[PDB]
């Protein structure tokens, strides 16, 4: 059938949390074959992530790590933890096929990505709208292959891509176990291209959305929810999750 | 029969657009005899927002109208060309049961809420998240029936409520042809008041979300896209839409 789309997603506790959490699995839910394995970044799994997921209405696993006292990239040890629990529930047996993909929590997604991804054999990869001070960043296409990239951010590295724009065969990440994130890196945005590489090379990679011509996802933070008139004392008489 | 579900949507050219219009798209598509009309801030209708809407996959209505100048409100302009068509488009039909409510095109919606709003007779409401300077917004509920508002911001309108917390009945807007918001009011934040004045009474506002505890929709942002690393003179050979 067909084969099984992980989607690794950090999230943590903030005011637009739930929210975003809402829409995002408004769209997850309509993927064929699509497993959701969200990860908190806290001590223990909070009652609001735990009630979402079992009224979300898609499969789902629900983990959690806390980020240690870390204008440095976060979320570097919550995708790790998709990544061990994966290469963990997957038994060196004989089926391991599968795709995964790093989804932020507040990140926007248009369904026709999944089929792009969806035949991922080592690493696929996409442009990915609002990023790196541009309107965009996308791999250069030539012939079916990628011959250099368009960034605003680091153009020099191996791999000049967003952590949104690639996609991993489950196979090359279960046979590259030592392969994970590090966030030593005094580079902020070195994570992406340093964890690349252990993998494959910009040769083998396979431009996906019409040669990199199209952009099927997007970079969307909201703003800091403003709570300067939340009550403290004169309480309202029932108490809302939002 | 089952009645539809007419969303007002204001929408205006800005880098987001196109992300923002796709992810209300994706929870939309799920919600059933649900009409979308989407109004654009413009002189005429975008390219964009045109080819959009035709691979949306969705039924919905693209309409356009011009907003002069205007810290002030907006959308005004555009909600009303949507109360217009509606008025229009059933001047005298006979089973026609429908509701219609106004959907920014940054808001988050739980799939949840349409069920609620769907038996709209008269007027509904329900609560609002992260609006008015505070986690949530909501009317106050007492043995089924409205006797106040939770709100920290003109609590004395007659009904103190956010554009994204009611429903109102197709009925209810056309036994009413000449009930629309009105730009005029020099007084701020009275839009949704003067509407619903003329329209419904309190006593008659029906309580959804279980009788106003639980918050269905929520106010979202998309923070202004950061474009200072984009290219001045060079450029891409492609055009990419974002």
């Amino acid at each position: 059938q067909l084969p099984t789309i992980y989607a690794i997603t950090p999230t943590y506790s903030r005011p637009v949390q739930k929210a975003e959490l809402t829409r995002l699995a408004n769209t997850f839910r309509q993927v064929a074959q699509l497993h959701w394995i969200l990860v908190e970044d806290a001590a223990a799994r909070s009652e609001l992530v735990s009630r979402f997921l079992a009224r979300a209405g898609l499969p789902s696993t629900h983990l959690h790590v806390p980020t240690p006292r870390r204008g440095l990239p976060r979320a570097t040890e919550q995708r790790n933890a998709g990544l061990a629990w994966l290469r963990q529930r997957h038994q060196h047996q004989r089926a391991q096929p599968g795709v995964l993909f790093f989804a932020d929590d507040d990140n926007t997604y248009s369904l026709e990505l999944f089929q792009e991804m969806r035949t991922t054999r080592k690493v696929s990869v996409w442009p990915v709208g609002l990023v790196g001070g541009r309107r965009y960043e996308r791999p250069l296409v030539e012939n079916g292959k990628v011959v250099g990239w368009y960034t605003g951010w680091r153009a020099d590295r191996p791999f000049a891509i967003d952590m949104a724009g690639f996609a991993v065969s489950l196979q090359v990440i279960l046979s590259n176990p030592k392969a994970v994130f590090k966030r030593r890196g005094s580079q902020p945005g070195m994570q992406e291209s340093d964890f690349l590489k252990q993998i494959t090379t910009v040769e083998e990679l396979e431009p996906k959305a019409n040669n990199c011509t199209k952009v099927l996802v997007w970079h969307t933070r909201t703003e800091k929810v403003n709570l300067a008139n939340e009550p403290k004392y004169h309480l309202d008489t029932v108490k809302i999750e939002v």
